[PDB]
């Protein structure tokens, strides 16, 4: 499903490294929650979560 932002608060945490900045779908209520979610869940992701943005899309 390309439209995974189905009503749930989908966020994109920019997990960045020197070579490339990545993004993984965070699911939280607020942006602060999404933000901690990244730095919380994204430890074994390798990259460093530099940003978190709201997808806030129905698709």
């Amino acid at each position: 499903t390309g439209s995974l932002s189905v009503d749930n608060k989908k966020f994109w945490a920019t997990v960045e490294s020197s070579e490339h900045s990545f993004e993984v779908p965070i699911y939280a209520e607020t942006l602060d929650e999404a933000l901690e979610l990244a730095e919380w869940q994204y430890v074994p992701a390798g990259f460093e979560v530099t940003r978190v943005r709201p997808c806030v899309a129905p698709k």
